[PDB]
């Protein structure tokens, strides 16, 4: 019952591959519901074409700013920032899908996947996904990024969208 989600990634134009996501509706419906939404593109905005943005490895990979492409935008499908929903699921190691904000309560469209356990977001970004296939395509998304998370090749959502 739990929805999945895919994203067809892009570097430089030129396409890497197709990640796949399990969103856990079931323990954190708000949250995993914006992230659908926003994949499909059904409210007139959504993931499609955005990039992302900030790359560290062997710690996470940053995106869904699709208003700015920096960091400082994106938005959520409720009109506003929304609540920390439940810090129920943690961050428990590679693939891990959480919310990225700017303190409590400030959750908007930017996510990122974990690349190894980290164990100090517990309680501070709400998790409520992970990947589900194509992780090998996020360990090649890691090699372009750098030390400050700046990339060195533009690295892109091409496509995305609901699965089953």
């Amino acid at each position: 019952v739990n929805p999945t989600v895919f994203f067809d990634i892009a570097v430089d134009g030129e396409p890497l591959g197709r990640v796949s996501f399990e969103l856990f509706a079931d323990k954190v419906p708000k949250t995993a519901e914006n992230f659908r939404a926003l994949s499909t593109g059904e409210k007139g905005f959504g993931y499609k074409g955005s990039c992302f943005h900030r790359i560290i490895p062997g710690f996470m990979c940053q995106g869904g700013d699709f208003t700015r492409h920096n960091g400082t935008g994106g938005k959520s499908i409720y009109g506003e920032k929304f609540e920390d929903e439940n810090f129920i699921l943690k961050h428990t190691g590679p693939g891990i899908l959480s919310m990225a904000n700017a303190g409590p309560n400030t959750n908007g469209s930017q996510f990122f996947i974990c690349t190894a356990k980290t164990e100090w977001l517990d309680g501070k970004h709400v998790v409520f996904g992970k990947v589900k296939e194509g992780m090998n395509i996020v360990e090649a998304m890691e090699r372009f990024g750098s030390r400050n998370g700046k990339t060195s090749k533009k690295i892109t959502i091409a496509d995305c969208g609901q699965l089953e």
